[PDB]
């Protein structure tokens, strides 16, 4: 009858059937492949209604492959891997490196679909590019708690007596082509004290325009009065702001 | 033969040894009555002599100040520094102890008053000043009270530093002047120890020396995380340097 009937067996592989029992002449079965297969490509995956009632012939075109490569943050599968999801054991496939990474000459960047269906182990065949000598700052210091590879954290500081100008740190970041610090190196300023105090009946020997941390100012008293205090007064320097060791003396008469 | 009692001499008292008749060639001396003193070179004694007749005498006391008080500043220079006679109208010059120096525009002189007082005393011998303190090199001088004749001052050294040689001066008297007791001290730089090196980590840049307020930053090694402080200071544990804490250790992971 100008009639076939059930669609052969493939296995791995369930057809389209679309509700029915009977297909007429020329009925174009397709078949998907189940869960955990996918189809070869290249292969057939539908038979046909010929003459006499007869099927057309059909090869299993499922398998058994591994998933895609999970993604990586160093490296990028190459072409044609990229595009690819038919993967049978066996299966090599090729990465090449992000940036900012770049080749690790004695690692493979391959990976292959294993007989469980699993990539193999991963190694670091692409690494972290590194920054620039981040250099040094006069008067300060730069903290590099975890080197200075892409994604790296430093941190600036000024010494004792000195205040920050600028950016107080910096992260390895990629930059077009490479990486490179995000931030450039700031400025340690030199703090100074207020001007000294002047006091009745003396003077400040030799008065300087500007005191720096620990510079001192000494005082003397007029002719005819008494000192009565420190000779002399520093500059102190705490969280970034100066201010002297404490009170100049007193000048007493008389 | 015998004389009766001797003349009587205004402001003078005769010694009479509780007697009322004196032999022949008998001596009777006189003495001044109170803020009297004897005039140099006069006669204060009387002789019985034949006749039953004393000598004769004249008045020999002159109203007198007393021996200037003793001053601190200066002292009565020759010859008023062996004398006693001093009538009104008599004046006396005086001369700086040590450590004393003249004050040019007052006199170093006193008179003896119709009062029988000497003038006011003015500080016509003022105290020696010691030469200026100088300085100290990270360090004070306190002057409490000036730098004359007799004054102290103390030292300090300002934190991370430690003082070394006297803590204290006071202005002496140096023969002929006055100088400080003790020299200045010297402020030496307080050092901490070598900072401590960890397992698997490192000193950033390292120093040779850390004095008080100067830190050292650590870092781990690749594939190490730090725990604890990443870096630390030095601070002043008197006189001692000391680190503020522990270094940081490094765990491999």
């Amino acid at each position: 009858m100008q009639d076939c009937g059930l669609p052969p067996d493939v296995p791995n592989a369930q057809p389209a059937l679309e509700g029915r029992t009977s297909f007429p002449e020329d009925t174009v079965i397709t078949y998907k492949c189940e869960e955990s297969f996918v189809k070869i490509p290249g292969e057939k995956d539908s038979v046909i209604c010929l003459k006499g009632s007869q099927w057309s012939d059909i090869e299993e075109f499922c398998n058994r492959s591994c998933e895609v490569p999970t993604r990586l943050n160093s490296a990028s599968l190459k072409q044609p891997y990229i595009t690819q999801n038919y993967f049978p054991v066996g299966t090599v496939v090729e990465y090449e490196c992000r940036p900012g990474y770049r080749r690790e000459p004695s690692l493979s960047p391959k990976l292959t679909c294993l007989q469980n269906l699993k990539w193999s182990t991963a190694v670091e065949f692409c690494k972290k590019k590194s920054c620039p000598n981040p250099g040094e700052i006069r008067n300060g210091q730069i903290d590099v708690p975890g080197g200075i590879l892409f994604g790296a954290t430093i941190s600036f500081s000024c010494n004792t007596g000195y205040k920050l100008f600028g950016s107080t740190s910096s992260f390895c970041l990629i930059s077009g082509s490479s990486v490179q610090w995000s931030d450039p190196l700031p400025e340690c300023r030199e703090i100074y004290c207020p001007a000294p105090p002047q006091i009745d009946n003396g003077i400040i020997q030799g008065e300087r325009d500007h005191y720096g941390y620990r510079q001192s100012v000494t005082y003397a008293c007029n002719k005819g009065f008494t000192m009565i205090g420190e000779h002399s007064i520093y500059c102190t320097v705490n969280n970034d702001e100066g201010e002297w060791s404490g009170p100049p003396p007193e000048c007493r008469g008389c």
